[PDB]
Order: C-alpha cells, then sequence, then structure tokens
C-alpha cells in the first residue's frame, strides 16, 4: 500500500572513472580531467563506457520513488535498471537490456532513450521524479513542478532487484539526487521552533 | 528508516458543516450555502465552530509526509493534530491544545497559528508539505517548490496517535491533498507506453 520516499545514496563502485561523485554521494557531474583517487579502474560493477552511477539500495518489492534536479544540464538519463544489467563497452539503455529510463539528448526528452519516442514536453524540465511499483512492473517519470505524469515504460517482469540509475551525457553540469525530507533531524529546535533551516558540487573546478 | 509518501484522504465525519468535500474526499472548500445532505449537524467527532477536517489515518510511530495544493487561497491552515484534541466551540490552534501547524492570514504566513511568529517568506506558497517524524517529536513544513524547509515546531511528546489537519478561512477557495503518487496504478500501459496520462471543485458554484 504504502509509498517509500527513497533516500538515494549512490554507489561509487558503480560510477563511470569520468564521473565526480560529491563528498555525500547526493550529487554527481561528468568533469574532463582526473582526481587522483583511491579507486579501482575497471571492477566488474564499474560502468567502464557509458558515464553512468547507480544508486546503492536495490528493489524486489513494493512503491520506490525519488526526485533528481537536472536544471542547467544539456544530456542526462535517470530511471531505473536490473542489478544485473551489462556494464562493460556501448551498452545499449533499453528495456530489452534492463533500463527503463527517461532520456535528455539535444533538447529533446526521449522516453526509453529512444529516438524513436520523443516526448511533446511543453517546458523545460527542472525536477524529475522517478516511481517504481515493482509487481505492477511499472517504471513512471513524473514533472515534480505540478506532480504531472510523463511517461510510463511498458510493463515489465523485473524479476532481479532493481537500482535507481543515471547518466550524464555532458560535462561540468552536476545531477542533485533529493535527499528524502527530514525535518529537523539531528538539529537543534529552538524553543519557538527552527525557521527557514539550510544545511556544493556548482563550486568545483578545475582553475585554481 | 523509511519515509512514507502519505495518500491523504478526508474524513467527512470531522468535517465542519459548512465545508463542501470532493467526492474523493481529497480536496475542501467552505461554501457559504447549504447541499441538502444525509451528514449528522453534530456528531462529536465534527469540528462545530473551527473550519477544520482531518484525514481519516493516525499515525502512532514512524515518518510521514504529504503534499497540500493552496494556491488562491487567502485563508488557511495545515499540519497535523493529535486524535485527542477539542472538536467544539472556539478551539486555540496551539500545540498545548494538540495543534501543530502553518497557517496564512491577511497576506502572512504565521507558524503554530501565532501572530507572534511571522514567518519571513519572500514568495507566494502553492504547495506545502507537512512533515512528520513521530518518535522525533517533529512536525516540520516544506516550500515543495524547492523542497526548502519553512518551519519546525517546538518538540512535542505527542502521546496518542496523530492526523492531518486542515482549516479553511476564507469560502470559494478549494484546497486539494496532492495524492500519493501512483505511476499507471489501474491504467492500461500500451506497447509504447503510456504517454502525459492526466485525470473538480475548481467548477464547483451556486449560480444554477
Ligand atoms: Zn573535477
Ligand atoms: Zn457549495
Amino acid at each position: 500500500t504504502f509509498l517509500h520516499a527513497v533516500d538515494v545514496v549512490l554507489d561509487p563502485d558503480t560510477a563511470h572513472p569520468d564521473l565526480f561523485l560529491s563528498e555525500d554521494r547526493r550529487s554527481v557531474r561528468r568533469c574532463p580531467f582526473r582526481h587522483l583517487g583511491e579507486s579501482v579502474p575497471d571492477n566488474p560493477e564499474r560502468f567502464d563506457s557509458q558515464p553512468c552511477v547507480l544508486g546503492r539500495e536495490s528493489f524486489a518489492s513494493g512503491k520506490h520513488y525519488w526526485e533528481v534536479e537536472v536544471e542547467n544540464v544539456i544530456e542526462w538519463t535517470v530511471g531505473v535498471c536490473r542489478d544485473s544489467v551489462e556494464r562493460k563497452g556501448e551498452v545499449l539503455l533499453i528495456p530489452q537490456n534492463g533500463f527503463w529510463t527517461l532520456e535528455m539528448h539535444k533538447g529533446q526528452y526521449r522516453a526509453v532513450s529512444s529516438p524513436d519516442r520523443i516526448l511533446p514536453l511543453k517546458e523545460s524540465l527542472c525536477r524529475v521524479g522517478v516511481f517504481l511499483d515493482y509487481e505492477a512492473g511499472d517504471v513512471s517519470f513524473y514533472n515534480m513542478r505540478d506532480r504531472s505524469h510523463i511517461y510510463t515504460c511498458p510493463r515489465s517482469a523485473f524479476s532481479v532487484p532493481v537500482r535507481p540509475f543515471f547518466r550524464l551525457g555532458c560535462e561540468d553540469s552536476p545531477i542533485f539526487i533529493c535527499p528524502a525530507l527530514t525535518g529537523a533531524n539531528g538539529v537543534t529546535v529552538p524553543e519557538e521552533g527552527l525557521t527557514l533551516h539550510r544545511v556544493s558540487l556548482l563550486e568545483h573546478h578545475h582553475h585554481h
């Protein structure tokens, strides 16, 4: 019955080597330059060619959703994939291969990353909802400005656990995976209440 | 751990008699005129003076949130209350009486319905999130345009179950309680997917 508002954190062991994750692993950009790191170049979990990264959490049942900020990113993909998807080479990001996606490519939105399913959106998307109903075989996408439906993929027998999926098709342009709401978690609330609480990859550059 | 994105439906047995609920009990307005109905004028669950209505579901544990559309409503209150709150006469809608609220009154937003806690918001709110962390004693409010925090009430020992709470301080102006996202639930998904799916109290009037 209950819809889970997921708290998505990225899995750095899946991330293509050109992706730079925030310290909190909740935002990611593709950087043109290398950061000297501790990370294995080509462990089997890692996407080696497609500039992709997965959420750490997998879902095997139930209803789940999360939201992604994509303003100022010209090329991106969001959605869900099987935990078993192929990671190596020029993987086709299509349902038949275990990927259920929404893409921005060359100023258009494409259902299931298909040049034959251009979605006739009438505004630039800024915050996209990704929705999963596992048993119903449903991956759906929402415009979170007005909570309006964008697309539901053809219904699928997922069979294995699925994970949040992300692709960055352009450089120097971060996406932000919106944390689940937490209220005042961890924060002292004064006797009159806590007002307008505020707690970035936007400042990451290579011109130091 | 998990945040519940609640699907809130109103309880008509709590609603002040001047409130008119949509057929699906997910939106409400205060109407100046009577609708000939089947409803008891003054059952003990019903607010008799404060123009208020509760959600049907109560929460005794965990983290929960829901969202409310309030555009074009000049006077409204949203929040959480104890299931045990007083229903009769001119109840003071304050924490000490079991009400944790955010109010729009006379062009200002007021924390806990207090004329002494005017919130310095810099935009007109359109969609408000109401958040509960029961064990942490937390009722929080969010601006869902950008998922920004507005206010957390002083932390409270709720003790008994709590319910969604709504007040309509003006006439002919509906609030819409946003349904939990459902993807394509109940809807046939064509072989190419389902595109831009669309499924009102805005048309309710007394000039027939
Ligand atoms: Zn960099
Ligand atoms: Zn009416």
